[PDB]
């Protein structure tokens, strides 16, 4: 349909011309191969002239080479430019990928993301170029055929030519003839099979009835009524085959009587026969290839309009100038309502919260819907529907999407660890700044430095998956020594509940202190010194404060606390 | 394997002989035709203009119509004999299974005893068959072009077949060596692609941290490591065919330069070079389709061990001798046990009953296990398992089958009705002893005639099946019809359901109460209609008949019979 495509296959086109210039020599190096039957029945055997029986050796492996090497010249030459429009159209998917919204990779689309850079991106240049291959060599093999069998006999060529329609024509009608027969009769059967199916429904009264010799002769007239019938499809489907042979082989008796009676042709001596009749045969072949063509630029141009909506999609709204560097303040929300993409139910109806300079407040519950999403909200994940978060008393949406991620921390369990050194997994996109003097520093300040130790290398071994395969409490406090390092105003502390072993509690118990001890957070947690060491607790239930206060004045008012720390405790 | 088959086609071999004659002759004019090579190239085109050229024509059609009349005889005297050891097959079967246990019945085979007659019995002489007229005519053929090869310049022959499988283990043996490499090859890819893979996880962890440039020049370097392995592929790939095209063709070069040499090229004239080399071509194909056809002939034997063992089960057990006429006296009960085949839990528990002459017994309950099960036990439709039943003096094993079962009478309302008129369908299996006045009279005595004489003929109108679909009411009336009719002197009343439609339940309620003036009647229902007029009173509970009573002492005691009218009402 369309070729938008092109433009990425410009720079790449004399792959192209170098498989269209040494694959039309693997058309012309077979069509001079059958011509070699001419001399081979006229010069050779029929007259004593052996020279030319022992060249002619000589041309065959002669031209297999030939035919052997513009194979690979030709299958080269086109995977190097269909694997730099496969290339560079994978690496522009994945330059924008990393720019669209979190929804899109939320639950619209998984694992089948893999299928559009490894499969539906392959099939762009995988069946796109066989378009390619099947029109130039099944193309050019066509006229080298059309001009040998002009060359050589003229005469019988229109003769063979005009007799190839109306064969196939007198097939297709008899054809058509016999498998409506074929049908009716085959009704016939399965309108007389039912008898035979209803016979054995009445065995519970054929017993009791005293009955079987009526059942048993009853069943003799079926039969023979399934054999008298059954036998004559055999009668009317073998006799088509022998009618499409004898239509088909009554041309090639008018093939031999207009060669044989007329003075104007017989300009045939033995081999201007085999040249001409054999090499048809041989153009079947480069006339089904064809015809496929267009059933191949069109599974490799539907894969192209896959792949064109990925891209140009809506990126990143960055509808923003003003720029923090070092957020020191307060983060308040004001008539924030927001509700998840793809869903019913709001999950933010009017939320008033505030966070004080330094001070640490815990969004702790067990109500699943509320709690991590503020996390999303906070660090611009999910854009609001309506409603304002003031930022050190401004909206974030009037902050850039750059100055705004960076004063956030995201400390938690789940964290994904990339496959680099330390230097680099606790420095990430900050290596060219930070020395490793500060970044072993505060690999000591997290108290995981001792893992370090415990290693291949220690500061500059690989650590991700495919490699070490380390445990999640080494992966906490990486990404607290991740957060320590980068030294991030706001925190967002997770606190997941896993296992907590004796002395790796301890640990990360300490390491959660040292990076909470100055800093403002918002911490949602399930832990109990957490929630009696905060300064202001806020309980949200399915979207609902139930109050705003210190832990003792949510003693007094049980509402939903006290029943929460019947499970917390 | 072990053709125990063959008495069933040894009277029908005359087929096998005009079957095996006649194709035959479908192979050596596959043979004669290819002979015309010879002196159309030789003694025709080369010598002259109008030698040979006008007599061929006659011939080329000739031979087409010497295989199109033995590719019907041969194609016709076959199915004459496939088509009769089906058909003595067939109704061999259906004079078994007309015979044997309802034990077979109950769900062991439902709609699969079908697929024994209809489709199973095919297959042991459709692909039986399949395995005569391969191994004959293309047994035949090869055997015929190995005379051509032989007469027209066997040194070529024998230099040829010399040379096939050399060129036919080489081309094996460089398949194996590249499938290695392409497989090695494709496990490399897949390292690559899987870590290509383990890069889309951390989104939420590249936006938040700021690189986004990193992962834009990390993916270069995973694509280049995906070009590069991907180029090689194509590139190692595509050696395989030049290679096998090349030793494919050094073998013609050396046939080629061996048709040089004095003593072979003596008896090589224009001709015997293009018919000995185009017959090898037509017998590739003979030989790939020989070799498939004891790949057929264990398809169709192993289908004929399936309907074996349809054959080999055991039939009914006639252990007896002892016969009655007229059953006038009682039916008792021992005690007797009996569990289903198949199940382990007892369906009916130990019973014991007496029925009187010419009273009516009733087994009423909604338990729907037990009551149909003492029905079938007294037909003996199942043998009995803990004791014995005594029917007028004598137990039911020591009395035959046909004696027993003409002395009871099923009425239900799920009869099944032949697709034969009605005047035999009142008189099924006994329309010779009894005339037609006698059924015009039951007729009017099951007061069913008023519907019979609004039909197409009365007496002699087609009634079952695929006819006029005739109702549950009239097929009741039917039933009391014949079993008034036949006058059996036990009447196995099932009271079919409770569905009062007006002039239709009084039609049926007075034909059930004229059947049952006389004759000694265990009947059961879950009807009132016949329990307050009951002689005598007995109700199952769950499995076990434990209350045996009148209906005036089952007033008096509860038990379970007066509280199933509680819930009746």
């Amino acid at each position: 349909t369309f070729r938008r495509l092109w433009p990425t296959i410009a720079p790449f086109k004399a792959g192209l011309i170098v498989a269209g210039v040494a694959l039309i020599l693997n058309a012309a190096s077979d069509t001079f191969m059958l011509s070699l039957l001419k001399p081979l029945l006229d010069d050779g055997f029929g007259k004593t002239d052996r020279s030319v029986l022992v060249w002619m050796p000589l041309v065959v492996i002669g031209l297999m080479i030939l035919r052997g090497i513009t194979s690979y010249v030709s299958s080269y030459c086109i995977s190097w430019v269909s694997g730099k429009v496969v290339m560079t159209m994978r690496r522009r998917l994945f330059g924008h990928m990393m720019g669209m919204p979190v929804s899109f990779f939320d639950k619209q689309s998984t694992g089948t993301l893999l299928s559009r850079i490894t499969y539906d991106s392959e099939q762009v240049a995988s069946s796109s170029s066989g378009a390619l291959i099947t029109v130039v060599r099944e193309g050019a093999s066509i006229i080298g055929l059309f001009i040998m069998m002009f060359y050589y006999s003229w005469q019988l060529s229109i003769i063979l030519i005009v007799l190839a329609p109306i064969v196939s024509i007198a097939i297709r009608v008899v054809s058509k003839r016999f498998r409506n027969i074929s049908k009716n009769m085959q009704n016939t059967m399965g309108q007389v099979t039912t008898s035979a199916e209803q016979m054995l429904k009445g065995h519970k009264e054929v017993l009791i009835f005293g009955g079987q010799e009526v059942e048993t002769k009853r069943f003799d007239k079926v039969s023979n009524r399934m054999r008298l019938q059954g036998m004559k499809m055999v009668s009317a489907s073998s006799i088509s085959d022998p009618i499409i042979q004898l239509i088909a082989s009554l041309a090639l008796a008018f093939v031999l009587y207009a060669a044989s009676f007329p003075s104007v042709m017989d300009s045939l001596t033995a081999g201007t026969i085999t040249v001409v009749f054999s090499s048809m045969i041989a153009l079947m072949r480069p006339l089904k290839s064809l015809t496929n063509v267009n059933a191949q630029f069109q599974r490799g141009m539907a894969a192209c309009q896959t792949l064109f909506t990925i891209l140009d999609s809506e990126q990143e709204k960055d509808e923003g100038k003003r720029v923090i560097e070092r957020a020191t303040g307060d983060v308040e929300f004001r008539n924030v309502t927001f509700t998840y993409p793809g869903r019913d139910v709001p999950a933010l109806r009017n939320i008033n919260l505030k966070i004080p300079a330094g001070k640490t407040v815990a969004l702790v519950g067990r109500s699943g819907s509320g709690k991590s999403t503020i996390a999303s909200l906070i660090t611009r994940f999910y854009d609001i529907d309506e409603g304002e978060i003031l930022m050190d008393g401004h909206d974030l949406r009037e902050y850039t999407l750059a100055s705004l991620r960076n004063q956030v921390a995201l400390v938690s369990q789940n964290v994904h660890l990339f496959n680099d050194t330390v230097a680099n997994n606790i420095a990430y996109a900050r290596t060219e700044q930070y020395s490793r003097e500060q970044i072993e520093e505060a690999a000591r300040m997290a108290y995981a430095m001792d893992f370090i130790n415990k290693m291949d290398n220690g500061l500059d071994t690989v650590i991700g998956e495919n490699g070490v395969l380390l445990s999640g409490g080494q992966r906490q406090r990486i990404a607290i020594a991740r957060a320590l390092l980068r030294d991030s105003p706001i925190l967002i502390l997770d606190e997941a509940t896993s296992a907590l072993d004796t002395e790796s509690e301890r640990a990360i118990q300490a390491a959660l202190d040292e990076l909470q001890k100055n800093r403002t957070s918002l911490v949602i947690a399930h832990r109990l010194s957490t929630i009696e060491k905060a300064d202001e607790i806020v309980v949200v239930e399915d979207g609902v404060i139930v109050e705003r206060g210190t832990h003792n004045d949510l003693l007094e008012h049980r509402g939903v606390y006290a029943q929460l720390h019947k499970m917390q405790f």
